[PDB]
């Protein structure tokens, strides 16, 4: 929600952008709020090419004071998206507290964040987006079968409606398109959530028009802001923002972590199941995508 | 407890023998009975070698029946050492099911089982050896500190301890059993299947004159009248000698996992046990001989 | 291991610092002695240079209590590597064991002692230096052979039953804490364990020099304390804020270095437990040291 606080690192190749979608309403926030979505955003790397790096919500991770410690050893014994759930408890430590955990797991240095809950980003992308968001919808198997359609829980409608989006090109507007990126009801589970959400946000950067006039100044990009919690410095977004915008044209190198049935599954200190992963493996990769660039 | 099922398989190389300790007194409710060690012993191999396997009773195993199936997978969501005591509960079924869980999860045909407890083990002892076991006594480090001694709680006469120095000494049952108990320095449960492994070693090179086994001797019988097994007594006549004779030229040992080699996991029980790739030691099970597939 | 005995003294020139390398592998399977490098290193001395003294594990030495007595000749009989096992057994009395023997086989005072497992240094050195250690990796022949690489043991990654390796080329490269624990272990070439003191010798100097901003280090780093956390040490803190940038600086100058016994400076003989060691001329290597000005006595 809102206010946030953030000790942001720099990191040796590029910047390191936490990206994280929360469940919560347009005023709410904090205590009422889950994460949806998790997502770290390289730019600015000497190859000239931006990463994007889902991580999957039912990771296991250490996290500091609320992990146990078995001998000298530290457990992955909570799911990642508890981190911003404990931070939010802590006041204002959502972002950050996701932050020290991703550092202290997979050794990632993040600069900055930015936060939207659903219902932001839906009104954002009504404003910004007047024919909506071009989106080639798919979806994996079920049980081997592969699906045309997709049923979708219409959850900014409570008393309980859903939506079905059928597979192939097609425009969304915020309600759609929020709910095309939480489907997550197909053989993929989460992991395939994960790539529609990468997907949704390559095809927002792609499909901004006429991208200097959100600097010079829109107040369509104002109400977005006003719906966005960020620490990202304005005069990074002037000096870096079409960059970034047409660095998505020539398209985003994409990983989760960790990548699809790379896991094993474990029981967590609450007696919930998730990922327990090889992270010195993701530590390797994320070194070799130019997002942490050590040991070689 | 004294009465088990056993549907027994036989292996390409040799013949698989599981051999469990168990914690109960000479005469005990076996539903109220615990493993302090789970070994598979092959003998009869080409290779005229003893094979001995300790398997770590923290082992995270699925248990069909108990186990979850999430997605359709299996899950490794119950220790080892649950298995004895949920055949014990559904009634003689102990060595069975600790024999149908390392099928399922190792790949392992086991053909016979022997079950001791403590009580029966230490007399046994006392009664084929009056001298007692030699044993070069030997403990890891403790917080990286070297033991020159280990403090061992007498539990047979529990509750008093007991102190063992390090190097060659006699052992009588009660100290060998304490010795062969003992898991508190840095190796922890992997350091006592180690010396559990020795001391089945040491009895084996340390039988004088097997020719007991054929003229009858009444403390064969004491001993045989305090364990559980189902290996034949024609087995044993034609294959004793074999096999003690086999312990001469030394024994490929085991331990699984080996130290370190685990991801700690939680039970279904919120307890925590030793996750393992199964897999790999299915191959090092191959490469002893103890599966040959491969 | 983490808390230790130590009683100090101090010596004429300089301040002597015991630095020791142990083998923490929790194997057993993975030791046979666990004092893996000894090194004195001395600074603050008058001649303005550090000097760094490996002694070879094997040194056969007079362990006081331990060692035998013939018509009252002590006996150097046990190997230098024995005195720590034979301290931390005692209880704690590791690092200071070492201490008494180097007093009574080199008259060396040493002051303060370091201590590192393997572990902890794989460690350490990831946590410092996120992109390796710059090494220009160099080995002897092998039966008269030059070698072009080494194939070294992994030992971190060691089981009993399995022994995997690495292969190390030689020149100038960048090595994370495992690499460099390895290369700073590997005996297995003509010079054996001599060769082996020199590149842990190069290691320490490397590692010396290679710390960027000592300033920013000694004055609030996360990754120094985790190091700090790794590490038994009896080297007060205000020392290393006094002396700290001194020691980093000199290691820019250079060290004198050897190694006790030098390469073919030694009989080859039997220690008490019929293990082969190397009989040395304390006496000569006594005065070599006060040369060096490490005990600059009589």
């Amino acid at each position: 929600g809102q206010v946030e606080v953030f000790n942001g690192q720099d990191t040796r190749d590029g910047v390191n952008i936490l990206i994280m979608g929360t469940d919560g309403r347009i005023g709410q926030n904090s205590v009422e709020t889950r994460t949806d979505s998790i997502m770290v955003l390289n730019v600015g790397g000497s190859d000239k090419k931006m990463k994007l790096v889902s991580f999957m919500r039912d990771n296991l991770v250490y996290i500091d004071g609320y992990s146990q410690v078995i001998n000298g050893r530290k457990q992955t014994d909570n799911k990642l998206n508890v981190a911003y759930e404990l931070g939010e408890q802590e006041g204002q430590k959502g972002a950050e507290m996701v932050r020290q955990v991703l550092k202290d797991n997979f050794d990632l240095d993040i600069k900055y964040y930015a936060l939207v809950d659903f219902q932001a980003f839906a009104t954002a992308i009504d404003t910004l987006f007047p024919d909506g968001v071009t989106i080639d919808a798919q979806f994996s198997t079920l049980n081997g079968r592969p699906l045309t359609e997709a049923t979708v829980g219409d959850d900014l409608y409570a008393e309980s409606p859903t939506q079905t989006i059928k597979v192939g090109k097609q425009q969304m507007n915020g309600s759609t398109l929020l709910n095309y990126a939480r489907f997550r009801d197909d053989d993929e589970a989460d992991y395939g959530r994960t790539k529609r959400q990468q997907q949704v946000l390559t095809a927002i950067l792609e499909q901004i028009k006429d991208p200097t006039k959100l600097f010079t100044g829109s107040e369509a990009l104002g109400k977005v802001f006003a719906m966005t919690s960020t620490n990202v410095p304005y005069t990074f977004l002037l000096t870096n923002g079409l960059s970034v915008l047409d660095g998505a044209k020539n398209g985003i190198e994409k990983l989760t972590i960790p990548e699809l049935g790379d896991w094993v599954d474990a029981y967590d200190v609450y007696g919930g199941l998730g990922l327990l992963v090889d992270q010195n493996k993701y530590q390797t990769k994320l070194a070799q995508m130019g997002l942490r660039a050590a040991a070689l």
